[PDB]
């Protein structure tokens, strides 16, 4: 490749990978985004919450692959997995599940960044410290906050608990 | 369920498979649309054509899984396979791909509303009617067109060829 | 903590101390500010100049504190010491005080990031480099740039230096 | 001093002692400020109320400074003690420990106020009366109404208390 | 030097270097915009292309400078070498050329950050992955886009090809 | 060439000479203008004035490197010396060796309009005349101007002298 530089064929896979994980963290929020408008869940905040989410996360995998073309590498994609789960049970669940996953992302790019240090790639340490470290790090405290603050409000058992988040937090 | 009325499981099956369809071009299109911003292809109109179309197959998977939420149905999500290639090859080869592909969405359709018919579900039959039938007409008629005149201009060996069609009608 | 990932509490630690740090050099800040406004100093200017500076650094205090809600720490507070004078004694020895003040928070601020570094938290080696690293080195030479100015004028024995000072460079 | 004209020095004294503790609940305020925006408390409107208070009680310092470089007395800064808590428990916990606080600035306001008028100090009678004397009242009569309403509400057990206190009184 | 603090003389060699050859791509792109304005190439757009790369890398050189003036190194200017030829041959020769030049770029600069992480200078560090690590990878990208639209067009052997380039991608 | 017309390799020769010497009077002046923003020199007009003068000479260079392709020449580019010094001493020194340097810069300039002369360029007379002579002359005037009131107001002894300058004239 006539762009090539500095760029280990290591990196590379770990971008692809990445790309697939940032890939399937989109489709589980999709999977969450129509779990609530369901007719017998109708949290429509919950719902229209997720889908932002969703569409975030497309974003991420996007900027990933701009980022395999820049460098020189060959965007390899895989099968994208169902989530672990079609019926997400309440307004809480999503959340934790939500807040579970992030950190998983986080520890896999946590791992990328790493590879990329031991391999002398600044490039692709400051592209994951510029647009991901930090979009994670608040991810994973503005979820911490909204499962916070559902549990003290005694979801999902509490009727009126999940109805007020929705309303007035999510609205 | 307590809104489901006259709603056939097959037809709720047939709805979760278009659904996973849909997801699958719009995944199809993805792939196209990072080929073309490969340095060593370079088509950025390509690239953007195919994108808009991937977005625009997202939106035809929500509508479905809004529509399996309308009716009572149950949204199940499978995997989302992976494309045939990751080197779509050619501008040509990418808009021959993209008609065939658009021919086998149509096909599935086509079935999904030939079975709405023998369930007599009148909704379902106009809702494909309405947002997928005519979409794809119009969408496998202009793929017709793009193919058409890359290879009356000598796609993909004439070098010219695919930088005026970028340029000129997908500019 | 249900938030925090890849955070040591040696970095937590760190931070609390940094963020006393800065709760310190804003008050330092706030008393040269009332020092100027003396009616046996009164250079308004210098007065303006150095609160500004103080309500800078309580904004360098609150994104710490942010810091340290976002990452899953404590914030643990200290008293905050008076500063070393009341009396600033002159335009010229506030600037120097000012100046040394900020290679200090500076020193800190580097120590800072070489425990982020050894402790392997990328997320907040990007925090200091984008917030705090480069603002300092703006601090430290602006202050440097005032500091020289004032000496090659005569600062204080010249009545004129620091008046014109004030009204020209700080107005 | 060439400005200064009745002007006790236990007056300057009690100034410099009351800018003290307008810095002291400042600093207060800002611990519990960002004791809200924790992710196991997580009341961002309990967070924004209390840093706006605690920027407010800064404001009350600075009046005093000014008050004490205007009259001819010379500001004596002291340590600015950390608060009895970093953790402030609940809302409720908060807004009793916020009441209980500013009715003591007011005892040591109406300290001041009486050392001013066995000094015969009318214009310093006259600086507490206008800036210091009704802003108490009003911050004591509004802090009671909110330990109210949240008693009555049922803080901190009930879940909900809080959460709505927090969305519907201080939004 | 009274701002200098945690800068390494190497360092600060390593800029004044930069210094230079920042200068000197700046003069070639400066060379190849004035050799498209000849009346025997007449590519107007290749000619007001590489005049904006060059101005872009002057401004590339001051920022350099004005870093090595905040850090407090000492600028210590070379003389500007002449560039390899006054003849860039076709459109795309100077575009490989310019290629070429810009992955050499990279590698210096590469090799800057190299040094600066083991002297533990973050802020030099954050300062070439903010401001220049990136911009040299889209330059590579966009370069190598342009490279290879003009060989599958036939550069500079088809007589059309890079009159079309220019009026069609840099126009 | 097919558009030469009356135009002597020796005024061609002059030309190219021409064009080193402007690029040299930009990288001189760009060595000021960053000779001023020095931490122990500070002095801001003074870096903007030369700077902007650089910005000046280059497009100097530009005109004559226009004028060189219009008329059938080829543009043969040299080595860009480094200036004399990279320490300029004062204020006073900087404007009296942009003095100097102006005066020269006339020199060779008008010793160019006399060969243009004894070659029968009335084209090249007239571009000289036009866009040089005269921008030379206020050039020189205005540093001279300069120079003397720095001279009378006692640069670089008098502290306040090159300060006052900076903050009135160049302002
Ligand atoms: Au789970
Ligand atoms: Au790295
Ligand atoms: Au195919
Ligand atoms: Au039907
Ligand atoms: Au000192
Ligand atoms: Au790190
Ligand atoms: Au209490
Ligand atoms: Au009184
Ligand atoms: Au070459
Ligand atoms: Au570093
Ligand atoms: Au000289
Ligand atoms: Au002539
Ligand atoms: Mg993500
Ligand atoms: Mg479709
Ligand atoms: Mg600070
Ligand atoms: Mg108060
Ligand atoms: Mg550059
Ligand atoms: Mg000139």
């Amino acid at each position: 490749s006539r762009v090539r530089q500095n760029f280990h064929p290591d990196s590379e896979a770990a971008i692809n990978r990445q790309i697939n994980l940032e890939l399937y963290a989109s489709y589980v929020y999709l999977s969450m985004a129509y779990y609530f408008s369901r007719d017998d869940v109708a949290l429509n905040n919950f719902s229209r919450y997720f889908l932002h989410q969703s569409r975030e996360e497309t974003e991420h995998a996007e900027k990933l692959m701009r980022l395999q073309n820049q460098r020189g590498g060959r965007i390899r994609l895989q099968d994208i997995k169902k989530p672990e789960q079609d019926d997400w049970e309440s307004g809480l669940h999503a959340m934790e599940c939500a807040l579970l996953l992030e950190k998983n992302v986080n520890q896999s790019l946590l791992e990328l960044h790493a590879l990329a240090s031991d391999k002398g790639d600044p490039h692709l340490c400051d592209f994951l410290e510029t647009y991901y470290l930090n979009e994670q790090v608040k991810s994973i405290k503005e979820l911490g906050d909204h499962v916070h603050n559902l549990v003290k409000m005694g979801a999902p058992d509490a009727g009126l608990a999940e109805y007020l988040f929705d309303t007035h937090t999510l609205g």
